[PDB]
């Protein structure tokens, strides 16, 4: 089972699963290979009934699409649906944030309310939506239009692009005419250019991938932005991850999905219910996180995170999850099938994402609190069915401290340098005490041992004094495998790392170090490392691609991380993947993407299925940057 | 080369390709053979990098998705794709067109005006825009905007949707929550909501499709109305079709895509530029139609129509053709390559669709008029080339009536009903001289010999009285075998329909029948199609799914036809598709498009590959509703 995944609470729920005839994913895995090469590689095609056309990558014929489509041309073009599917996901999430404060401020749903409104108003200063003399509601009824507006064309480009990222990062990406016109405008017109007999030039086809990957940043960046002004700017916490984090003699509730609009009502409510579940002869209500709405209340209320991607299977093997509240985004639907053999009520709650065979409450912001009351009564009265039998939950966990949003870690470096809070992180980047930054984004992945090129790459780059920040389900693997503890910086980091890491700690009257991985938060608050990168390049006057800062999918799945990862690519970084993606069929298109498109935006994608040697070549992305930058590394 | 296309111009085009050496798509069919039939079963999915995965068909493992998607699952999210990809085509073609009606109005292109005053005004009243007391340009800019708007949510649903429709059939669609709220909002939730651990129930997944082909359906009218306020709404006009329509003597230049926008302007310049073509030896510039914006200038203009669809490339092994020039969509990227060969000039036009190898000239509508002179000044320059050389035109044409517009054919009926002229119609629906109505849409595919079904079933159903109306390629391959020319009329008809053809003609002037056949335009012209249908559904007091009305994409292969079938079921047609669309894997899936969303929408899909069979399932399909309606069959 160590083959499968290096999480040791993970194993023992394999063998749980195995001895009861559960199949699993990894089971669905190696029910699946030998997969398709040419699905593998890129190189087929099924955008017209004349198809499926494919080509092979070596050989003889088919050498071509039977419309006349190259390899590179049809390589490119999968590659665009991809970029804009992860864009339609990561902005259909935003879109219904900025509904939901829309309806809040106009009276509609009061369960929603301005939580933060410092963000609220920076957020309108930075659109330049005029504050002074106005009222909060007002001001968060301008801004949630101004979300809404950019998902069309209108007479600016998406300001959740321009506004976001320094000037002259704009003004290269307007040269090459990446900056997105609209949202969803962006997203059509991939699909429109990459319909049959349509776009048909390999430059062409990526730029404007390029250009849907910036759509998928600005729906991540107002995601974030409208999440934090709805529930407020994550700041630092303390809480556990790991399967043990469920209680035998509590309703164990999970949320899982991405947007949190009813999750975090979950989190409140649930407390609300706590004698109706001792009543039921429970000891109260034990909600946990699963995937990215895990992260989302980790971050802002430290909600334990129970598992993550890959493996949010094994929570329901354990016999104890009452219930598994599901939005949409990552959620395996296998769930509803292995329900019936563990008990677990699965719940579906939005329109657009139905499981068959699971549960469905219709929620609505107007009756959140309503919603939330049916769902955790589903879930007490799981609880007593259950009342007495056996579950196995492995009693393994880890400390977590999280809730690094980019104005905590500012705030942090503030108690070393008040008026001037980067200058102590440029100060120890400059001297080599951090050798420079890497963010972890992305999934699990079937393919990967579970975490195992997330752990192996982090440790090599933590000894090297990197400073190591996480979102999504790669914070998940690290938070697991304890690199969110700080009792772990003496083993995990090099001496530079740790001195910065301890005096920053020590400043914030902590006693100790700041953790060895900032936890910045879920998928869409990658935007938060673009808002911390984006202050660096302000700060020392130079561009993103001129930053010590690199990036790693090291096991991603997701379209929506394929779209992450071509934006960091886009805004300047060095961006590892650490999966195959369908690209080798390609040389042209591979040639593009991992070394020419270092003329157009800086960036550059580093494909590496070798973790060892992915943090050899993150390091050395991460050297030249110092080189140029004249420091020493 | 009879089993490649049962056009004889085409056939003998073949065997000069063949001779010289130059590949076609035929060829690149058969070196593609034997397709994959996991893809053609739709029992593929590429959605994350834990894929591909396949489903077997039958047998043993595997069975399903690596994540748990089930056969029904992965079947529903690929053809879910498909629309969305097909009404991002449809309505990117829209929206070029409302952005080109408001830069006139603004006085930013002076090369572009209303031309149908009549048109404008109906269609601002139909959306509720007043009229009295405005300006043209005013009321323009209004409809221009109200365009624009239906691709965003907003205070109403999909304008170009709810006022195209009557309200019983609104109201249905309503009860289903099938009205699209925004098109490209609808094509985003469909790439959202079929991206991995997303949407996992085929009901819900495919109400969802059919909701996003509504939004197609709103592309393709939006596109029709401003094209012909732009352009002018088509009259009945006169013209030949096949190769036989080029002239070696002449600069032969080939409209080809969709959009019209620059097209039509090649039209009027062309005519400019005679004299200058003269000059380099020529009698004159021979502008000639292919595919849709070929059909767009044939409907407007009488351009004769070169050729359709499969058998572009025939239109360049002539060796005449001086120029090709390339907006988008259907377009085979061949093109580029053989060009090498022939001589031809192939000249892109559009930023988002572009050929390698191919000439790019950056067409803007504030420079339409200077753009066209320099695409057709490099269209004289390769004529000069080949002055003196041989060419193979074959000497293969038809005779083309068409022009019918909804507005040209209530026009042609109230010269025998002035205050009522849809009765005249129903009149000889009810008493059986013409036992229905079929609309034949769609492209052709290199799977079925090019025109075999459309010119079967059309014979099957002309000899028992249905009245047939056609679009796109369909029309294309019906006007190249003379179902265009009312000579045939005798010899295609039966007796109802050609008493009723007979009698319209002679009463319109003509001192003969109209065509076997009534050509209704492009693809988005399947929109004028649902006016007639609406407005006889109205004047009937039924919903369309009462009335004899069917549809046939009996050769079909584009994304778009997939969005088309789609409406055409889910206004309420029953709707033939003569090649296998991606479905046959999943028996629920098929069963819903077949027969349970008779119960949702009234229409279905009659999937049938055999034509012969076809016109009998659509014989009895017709037959069916006028059983219903009371009416003698
Ligand atoms: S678009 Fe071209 S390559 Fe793709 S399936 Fe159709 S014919 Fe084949
Ligand atoms: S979404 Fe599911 S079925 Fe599709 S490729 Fe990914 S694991 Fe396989
Ligand atoms: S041939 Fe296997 S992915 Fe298409
Ligand atoms: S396995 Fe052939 S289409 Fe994917």
């Amino acid at each position: 089972q160590n083959l499968k995944s290096t999480d040791r609470a993970v194993q023992q729920m394999l063998d749980k699963a195995k001895r009861e005839g559960i199949q699993t994913v990894w089971d669905r895995y190696e029910a699946m290979k030998p997969q398709c090469g040419f699905g593998e590689t890129g190189l087929c095609c099924r955008h017209c009934l004349q198809g499926p056309c494919r080509i092979n990558p070596f050989g003889d014929e088919p050498k071509v699409g039977i419309c006349g489509a190259t390899a590179e041309v049809i390589v490119a073009r999968g590659l665009d649906r991809s970029i804009a599917a992860g864009a339609a996901g990561h902005s259909g999430h935003a879109k219904h944030l900025a509904h939901t404060l829309k309806k809040a401020v106009q009276g509609k749903a009061a369960s929603y309310m301005i939580k933060d409104r410092t963000k609220l108003h920076s957020i309108a200063k930075r659109l330049g939506i005029p504050t002074e003399g106005q009222k909060d509601e007002d001001i968060a009824l301008e801004v949630a239009k101004a979300a809404l507006a950019d998902f069309h064309e209108k007479d600016t480009p998406v300001l959740w692009v321009t506004t976001v990222l320094p000037p002259s990062r704009v003004k290269v990406l307007s040269a090459h005419g990446l900056i997105p016109a609209g949202i969803d405008h962006e997203i059509a017109e991939i699909m429109h250019r990459t319909s049959m007999g349509c776009d048909a030039d390999a430059q062409n086809l990526l730029l404007g991938g390029l250009r849907c990957s910036l759509a998928d940043l600005a729906g991540c960046y107002m995601g974030t932005d409208l999440a934090d002004i709805l529930f407020g700017t994550p700041a630092p916490v303390v809480t556990e991850s790991n399967l043990g984090v469920l209680k035998a003699d509590a309703v164990n509730v999970a949320v899982h999905g991405h947007n949190p609009v009813l999750s975090d009502i979950i989190v409140s409510v649930s407390k609300e219910m706590e004698n109706e579940a001792r009543a039921a002869g429970a000891t109260g209500i034990n909600v946990v996180g699963i995937c990215c709405t895990g992260n989302e209340v980790l971050m802002r209320h430290g909600i334990p995170a129970c598992t993550h991607s890959v493996s949010q299977e094994m929570a329901m093997i354990t016999g104890a999850l009452d219930a598994m509240i599901l939005d949409y985004q990552c959620i395996q639907p296998s769930v509803a099938t292995i329900a019936e053999c563990t008990g677990t009520t699965v719940i579906t709650t939005m329109e657009m994402s139905k499981i068959t065979g699971a549960t469905h409450v219709n929620f609505a912001e107007e009756a959140a609190v309503e919603n939330a009351k049916q769902i955790l009564r589903l879930a007490i009265d799981t609880f007593k069915r259950r009342k007495g039998k056996p579950v196995e939950i492995p009693n393994i966990k880890t400390k977590v401290v999280a809730g690094f949003s980019t104005e905590a870690i500012i705030n942090a470096l503030s108690k070393l340098n008040a008026n001037d809070p980067l200058k102590p992180l440029i100060d120890n980047v400059v001297n080599g005490n951090i050798r420079g930054v890497c963010l972890f984004a992305g999934c699990n992945n079937v393919k990967v041992p579970q975490d195992q090129n997330f752990t192996t790459i982090a440790r090599k780059l933590l000894k090297q004094n990197v400073l190591v920040v996480a979102t999504g389900c790669g914070a998940g693997a690290l938070m697991r495998h304890g690199f969110m503890d700080p009792a772990n910086v003496d083993e995990l980091c090099g001496d530079g790392l740790k001195a910065v890491l301890t005096a920053i700690g020590e400043a914030n009257g902590l006693g100790g170090p700041l953790p060895p991985v900032l936890h910045m938060g879920s998928c869409v608050d990658n935007s938060r490392a673009v808002a911390l990168v984006a202050a660096l390049a302000n700060r020392l006057g130079v561009d993103l691609d001129r930053l010590p800062v690199v990036a790693s999918a090291a096991e991603s799945m997701h379209e929506k991380a394929v779209a992450i990862g071509t934006w960091a690519v886009t805004i300047g970084l060095p961006t590892h993947i650490g999966v195959l993606p369908p690209i080798t069929g390609s040389l042209p298109v591979t040639q593009i993407l991992t070394s020419s498109v270092k003329d157009i935006t800086g960036g550059y994608f580093i494909v590496e299925l070798d973790p060892e040697t992915a943090a050899d070549k993150l390091l050395a992305a991460i050297n030249e940057r110092r080189a140029g930058l004249g420091l020493p590394w």
